[PDB]
């Protein structure tokens, strides 16, 4: 019966995060217990619910048992070797793998792929078990194809997992990281290794051979435990394995093998996800500002990317506009010809208090960004990072007071009429629907006639929000009916086409109702709408994910999202909703059809689902949300 959409929040995510998982009391308690069981040792049942029933506490207690009589010094080899393959499921030894930290690293890798494909190799999968996590974490990507190979030194180490491996199209191989990689595993896009449990052996040699297996620009994801931290020291004590190094040692090792560090997730107890990258021979970068409002820079970019012969990296710089939509622009152009040449920098501070770093050609900061060579480089309030998607949690209902006015920009549109209907039946008695040319269809006129016959005061306005004057006039109209309780920007103009077929004027057209419109709506509601409860813009997966031939559209949407973020930061209402394909009504169904037409591995979301999801979203504290329905 009902569709089940995937719901996510779109958050700015620092490259470096520390103290992670500190809010997980179940982990805090378990860590305390383990700390006790080692201080005891040195000095001398249903699903595990209490922190003492977990794998590592169990092992430690069994080592106290031996410590009493049978002697751990003699039996440790058989107990450790016994419970070894089960230890990676300990909550602490896999906290980061279970957290969104893993997803954040994987998505960073995917984002920096030149195409929607990734060749993956897992080292020491027999105890790493990352093959049972990564494919599932990336399966929501409707287009991404993975080529995954699980490898290990001892061919039998992956025997008990032959079923799941083969059944989920994961290839198997033999590789001791001590040696060089089989040539077949070469030119890998991503090498992963969970050596929190797995015997890494000599890490210097191991890392050297891993890098060699990566392509230039390829990524290494390493999960491990740090010396000088509690969990690392505890696991080390049980070792009497080798491969448990301090962070300084790790970073020295990365330098020694040329690995560039570009990501770092550290838990409060010292478990760590290193995201490293093999360098690409730095060709002289090109630097193009995109802050020019005339979008003249579009013509410049046309010329640059027209040069098919060149491999010059193209860096788009947005340093004088926090509400730039460069991120959305890039997500689209990356899917267009020469898109792999693209990177970007975006200075987007939410606080005017915050310091702006200098990223002119020749700065330490800019050179540091270049060495990383990441596609997405967003500076925000003291931290470098990028917007990432994360699984929204579960969570009341939406009712509107009869005396408040509600505005829908683009209200006579497909989604707009359905939104008006939904708002009404949630109590709305005062509606203002805007349109550049007023009513134009019998369908539109009919719904308005109905709503009026029901008693709903429905005004149809032509006050163009793309202008500050027209905007100001619009809220005046709504005010004449009652205090503006909410605004909903559903206005859109399309000027699709590859960038080679784009113009600055087309970009201006597309940005008029979305970018300029939402700016003016932000300004006037701040001034004259003190009872505004809702400030909702409708964005798209075209912005949040990217879509060839819609770069201007991605830009406009992305800019709206930035505005919403600033608004929420200042306590004002604000919400961008990245919609996937929408069935029943709207532009898409006009070309064409509701159900049947699979759209890039996703399905048009039925309006029933859409409104149900919108209800959930309107009652969230998050700035940017996403909804789409996966096909198959
Ligand atoms: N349809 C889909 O599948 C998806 C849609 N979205 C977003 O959802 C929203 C609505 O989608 P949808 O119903 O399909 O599109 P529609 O084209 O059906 O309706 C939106 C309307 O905006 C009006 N409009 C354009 N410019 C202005 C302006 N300056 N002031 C006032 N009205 C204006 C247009 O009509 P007119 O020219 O007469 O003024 C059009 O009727 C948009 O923001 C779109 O980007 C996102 C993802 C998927
Ligand atoms: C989790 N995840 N990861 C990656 C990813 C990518 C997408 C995704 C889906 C669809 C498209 C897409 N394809 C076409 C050409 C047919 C197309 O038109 N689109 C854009 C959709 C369908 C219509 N859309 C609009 O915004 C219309 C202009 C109003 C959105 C683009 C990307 C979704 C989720 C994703
Ligand atoms: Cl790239």
């Amino acid at each position: 019966e009902q569709q089940v959409p995937i719901l996510e929040k779109f958050c700015f995510t620092p490259h470096t995060e520390e103290g992670c998982l500190s809010e997980r009391a179940a982990l805090q308690e378990e860590l305390q217990l383990c700390k006790g069981l080692v201080q005891a040792l040195q000095t001398k049942a249903q699903i595990p619910r209490d922190p003492s029933q977990q794998e590592l506490p169990r092992l430690l207690s069994a080592a106290c048992r031996l410590q009493l009589n049978g002697n751990l010094q003699l039996e440790l080899a058989q107990v450790l070797a016994q419970e070894r393959p089960k230890l990676p499921e300990d909550p602490l030894l896999s906290g980061l793998l279970d957290s969104p930290a893993l997803k954040a690293c994987l998505d960073t890798a995917v984002e920096n792929m030149p195409s929607l494909k990734m060749k993956v190799v897992e080292v020491l999968a027999g105890h790493g078990h990352l093959y049972s996590r990564i494919p599932g974490l990336l399966s929501p990507h409707p287009l991404l194809q993975l080529s995954y190979t699980a490898t290990d030194r001892h061919p039998q180490a992956l025997e008990a997992a032959q079923a799941e491996l083969q059944q989920h199209d994961v290839a198997q191989g033999q590789w001791d990281p001590a040696d060089p990689a089989p040539s077949a595993l070469g030119s890998a896009d991503l090498l992963v290794c969970n050596c929190a449990v797995a015997a890494l052996g000599d890490p210097a040699s191991a890392l050297s051979n891993m890098v060699a297996a990566l392509r230039e620009g390829g990524f290494l994801l390493l999960h491990t435990l740090l010396r000088g931290h509690p969990l690392g020291d505890i696991v080390a004590f049980l070792t009497s394995g080798q491969g448990i190094l301090s962070q300084d040692a790790w970073e020295s090792l990365f330098s020694r093998v040329s690995l560039r560090l570009v990501g770092l997730k550290k838990s409060f107890y010292g478990s760590t996800l290193f995201l490293c990258r093999r360098p690409t021979p730095q060709d002289s970068p090109i630097f193009l500002p995109v802050d020019d409002t005339s979008f003249r820079w579009v013509e410049s970019l046309k010329g640059i990317l027209a040069d098919e012969d060149s491999s010059r990296p193209v860096w788009l710089k947005a340093i004088n506009c926090a509400t730039s939509g460069v991120v959305g622009l890039v997500n689209c152009l990356r899917r267009e010809p020469g898109g792999n040449r693209l990177r970007c920098v975006l200075l987007s501070n939410l606080s005017s208090t915050s310091h702006v770093p200098e990223v002119d050609p020749g700065s330490a900061e800019l050179q540091k960004v270049l060495q990383g060579d990441l596609v997405m480089n967003v500076y925000r309030d003291g931290a470098w990072g990028a917007f990432r998607h994360f699984l929204l949690e579960e969570d009341s209902k939406t009712g509107c007071p009869a005396h408040k006015s509600y505005i829908i920009a683009g209200g006579l549109g497909g989604f707009g009429l359905e939104l008006a209907q939904w708002l009404i039946q949630r109590g709305v008695q005062k509606l203002v629907l805007t349109s550049r040319s007023g009513i134009r269809t019998g369908y539109q006129a009919k719904q308005v006639r109905r709503w009026r016959r029901q008693g709903v005061q429905v005004q149809v306005s032509t006050s163009n929000i793309s202008s500050l004057e027209g905007a100001r006039g619009l809220i005046a109209e709504a005010a004449q009916l009652g205090p503006v309780g909410g605004v909903f920007n559903l206005a859109v103009v399309l000027r699709d086409g590859l960038l080679e077929n784009q113009t600055p004027e087309f970009f201006q057209d597309v940005c008029k109702p979305k970018y300029s419109g939402t700016l003016n709506l932000d300004r006037v509601t701040r001034e004259a709408c003190p009872e505004l409860d809702y400030f909702v813009v409708f964005s798209s997966v075209s912005c949040g994910r990217g879509n060839a031939g819609q770069s201007n559209y991605g830009f406009a949407n992305s800019a709206m999202e930035r505005i919403c973020e600033k608004r929420r930061h200042e306590g004002l209402p604000g919400l961008a909703v990245q919609w996937g394909a929408i069935g029943d009504v709207g532009i898409l169904v006009e070309t064409m059809s509701t159900n049947d037409t699979i759209v890039s591995g996703t399905l048009p979301q039925r309006m029933a689902s859409c409104l149900e999801v919108l209800d959930l979203f309107l009652n969230q504290p998050h700035m940017v949300l996403s909804s789409f329905v996966l096909a198959e």
